[PDB]
């Protein structure tokens, strides 16, 4: 485990955020992007890829913009059958406008954006999900453990993160409309020597930036499902 742990004063305090926690809840509520064996159909900027992913429930989106850290990543998956899974946003999302004679555009009707969340489909599949155990701690005590599943040998930290946080919002009320019963909290993935963590709470302020928050996912960090272990440490809002 090496990525300097969070020192208690490092983490964001939910109390210090005074603006609709619902904007944070939604990214991890039931909805999300998920498609398997899709290939990019267009591009907007040199660091993104446009996918034809259909919102098979509420019909909210017809196309999806996956944005990356750099051209490399984008190039690595251009015209490659991949699986997609990630938390999407809309409010600050925009792309293409229409296939122009200048701008490399596409997309007719309903858009949504997301960062990373791409893995090769071909040869990264399992018949029989694998189980990653999540050990949540509350003020130091391992007072809960649940299983997250995946049929990918190489799974993105984003998928595991959404999976974990999704369960906590349901069962522990991690994120509520205007609040959170928690003061701090963070998710830590452990592979071997490797370990990194994400901050689950929004930065101080009267508002939250979905786009800027989700952007940390743009490195498309991957991990081995047969090696990870997830741990959440949540401190309680001084009751
Ligand atoms: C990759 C891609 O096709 N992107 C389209 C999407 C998808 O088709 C949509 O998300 C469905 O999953 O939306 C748009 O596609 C339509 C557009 O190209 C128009 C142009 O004339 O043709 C449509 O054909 C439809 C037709 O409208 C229906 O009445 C018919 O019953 O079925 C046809 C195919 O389903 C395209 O679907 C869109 O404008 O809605 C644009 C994106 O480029």
């Amino acid at each position: 485990e090496s990525q300097p742990d969070p020192k208690p004063d490092e983490l964001h305090k939910s109390s210090k955020f005074t603006g609709l926690m619902e904007n944070m809840k939604v990214l991890y509520d039931d909805n999300h992007v998920s498609a398997i064996n899709v290939k990019s159909i267009d591009q907007f900027l040199y660091f993104d890829l446009i996918y034809s992913i259909k919102d098979t429930k509420l019909g909210n989106y017809d196309n999806v913009r996956v944005e990356f850290k750099n051209k490399d990543l984008a190039d690595k998956y251009k015209d490659k059958y991949v699986d997609v899974f990630g938390a999407n946003y809309y409010y600050q999302c925009y792309f293409s406008k229409k296939t122009n004679d200048i701008n490399s555009h596409q997309t007719d009707k309903r858009k949504t954006c997301m960062y990373g969340g791409v893995t090769e489909h071909n040869g990264n599949q399992l018949d029989k999900y694998r189980s990653i155990t999540v050990r949540v701690f509350e003020d130091g005590k391992n007072l809960l453990s649940f299983d997250v599943q995946t049929n990918k040998k190489k799974v993105t930290a984003q998928e595991l993160d959404y999976l974990t946080r999704h369960y906590l919002v349901k069962n522990k009320k991690l994120y509520e409309f205007n609040n959170s019963p928690y003061e701090t909290g963070y998710i830590k993935f452990i592979e071997n020597e490797n370990s990194f963590w994400y901050d689950m709470m929004p930065a101080p302020g009267d508002k939250f930036d979905q786009s800027k928050y989700l952007m940390m996912y743009n490195d498309n960090k991957m991990v081995d499902s047969k090696d990870v272990k997830i741990e959440v440490y949540l401190t309680t809002k001084k009751k």
